């Protein structure tokens, strides 16, 4: 796929100190997020990583007026004792990362929106190790082992997306990169929270030793390797 | 167009205390705008304005990754003892402005980009009398008596469309706003330059008093009132 030789790709390293701090950068606004027990929500093994299908209604504004709709989530994670966050802070890779993805609602598809500027927005962020189990990621890591196998599905209920995220919604990096999985469609916005969640380390290691890729293999380090800048400079949302 | 009716209107009031200094902001960067003499282009009063068409291999960059290519430019204008320009700042009317808009890379046509985030970007600076005739100006000033009539064109020689512009690329406000004429489609870039463009008091007289519009009415005031920010905050490039 030649676009993933493109100039402008992610994931990237984060350099706090070279992020240009720019008031104009408001706190996230996240609404319908607070999703009820039904209708149930489509979880998949699509062998690259674990996907969650989001239904209508999810709403998301990076600004006044630049508005987007949630189409879905799904993690990026490394293995026993290995990290794979994609994106790094000052070389740092956390043990997973989470990547909400986002729709323009100036365009009506994906197919639209990919390769121009802001048509998809994700939201991302870092997972580290904490001391207690989080109820949030509880809802899906238990539900890993019936999709165990590369290409199998199932139903779960509806939950709080956005108890899956970050205390501070005001608190964010934000850069124009590209997917990190082919086709490597430039322009895409990324959101990076200056804090992280919390799992517990038996949490992490059933994200990590329970799904099935492609052949023999183990659905692990699931990461794109960090892509140079090109000149592209990173907005903090915070001083 | 309900679009004229939007939330985030252009023009606006620069309030540069109320500015954010973004230093992500870089200095815009143009190639292609130093034209050879032949092919000629198009000038045209159109009855709102006077625009002139662009060839193409005119390109623009608001930043690394953010890519654009020109369209057109035309002008905004007062009368007799009365300012004309689109934007003012702190209150205060220029007598008159120049716009030359362009295109996203990420779209082949106009109508795709209308309405989407950064798919069309404006170029805006303020003309004000200097003490000098500006020789850039002249090439198309010296030819507004032949496109006097309403709907009537022209033939012009290429000439260093930069040159109609300040020479400092590195200052400037920047916001996210609409056309100013229907259909006022939102998602426009808009840079304004910090410093202005200098015509001769005969050259600006010439602007405001040789085209005449729809009806037996002169061309003059073409100016679209200041539409409120509504919670939008500018850019600038320097604190
Ligand atoms: N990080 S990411 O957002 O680029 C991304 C992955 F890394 C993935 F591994 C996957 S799963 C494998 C599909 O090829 C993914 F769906 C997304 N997101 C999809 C968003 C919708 C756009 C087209 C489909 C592919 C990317
Ligand atoms: N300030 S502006 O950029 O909104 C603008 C005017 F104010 C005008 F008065 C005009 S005059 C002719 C159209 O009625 C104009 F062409 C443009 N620009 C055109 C850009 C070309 C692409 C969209 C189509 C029309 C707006
Ligand atoms: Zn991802
Ligand atoms: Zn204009």
């Amino acid at each position: 796929s030649p676009a993933c030789a493109g100039r402008f790709q992610s994931p990237v390293d984060i350099r706090p100190q070279l992020a240009a701090f720019s008031p104009a950068l408001r706190p996230l606004e996240l609404l319908g997020f607070q999703l009820p027990p039904l209708p149930e929500l489509r979880l998949r093994n699509n062998g690259h990583s674990v996907q969650l299908t989001l239904p209508p209604g999810l709403e998301m504004a990076l600004g006044p007026g630049r508005e987007y709709r949630a189409l879905q989530l799904h993690l990026h994670w490394g293995a026993a004792g290995r990290p794979g966050s994609e994106h790094t802070v000052e070389g740092h890779r956390f043990p997973a990362e989470i990547h909400v993805v986002h729709l323009s609602t100036a365009f009506a598809r994906v197919d639209e929106a990919l390769g121009r500027p802001g048509g998809l927005a994700v939201l991302a962020a870092f997972l580290e190790e904490g001391p207690e189990e989080n109820s949030a990621y509880e809802q899906l890591l238990s539900r890993l082992e019936e999709i165990a196998e590369e290409g199998s599905e199932t139903q779960v209920p509806g939950l709080d997306i956005s108890a899956l995220l970050p205390s501070d919604f005001s608190r964010y990096f934000q850069y124009e990169g590209s997917l990190t999985t082919p086709p490597c469609a430039q322009g895409v916005i990324w959101t990076v929270f200056n804090q992280t969640v919390m799992l517990s380390a038996k949490q992490l290691h059933t994200l990590s030793d329970t799904l099935w890729g492609p052949g023999d293999s183990r659905l692990q380090l699931n990461f794109r390797a960090t892509q140079p800048l090109n000149g592209r400079v990173i907005e903090a949302s915070f001083p």
